[PDB]
């Protein structure tokens, strides 16, 4: 459902269409109260957005090139560039009413 994307593969797999990436860590807790609501949404937009992983503790550039300093923050990306920021815990409705903005 949700793949997991890298410092090294980032560019690679965020680059054509609507991507929404989920910048998180182990010890966040908030991140782990995301989590299913992104797998939810995931299913939602299945063939109209992707929806990625990445552990800031495990690929710090991608953070800092995109200065995310706190965490969890989203990111919805359009043909490759950022175009929208959530951050903090968010209920379903509110992270589809992001994605809907931009598709």
């Amino acid at each position: 459902a949700i793949v997991k994307v890298t410092d090294a593969d980032f560019d690679s797999k965020v680059e054509s269409g609507v991507q929404l990436v989920d910048f998180w860590a182990t010890w966040c807790g908030s991140c782990k109260m995301i989590a299913p609501v992104l797998e939810e949404l995931a299913a939602d937009y299945e063939g109209k957005a992707d929806i990625l992983k990445l552990d800031v503790d495990e690929n710090p550039s991608t953070a800092a090139k995109y200065e995310v300093m706190s965490i969890p923050t989203l990111i919805v990306f359009k043909d490759g560039q950022p175009v929208d920021k959530v951050v903090g815990f968010q209920p379903k409705e509110n992270l589809a009413e992001v994605l809907d903005k931009h598709l």
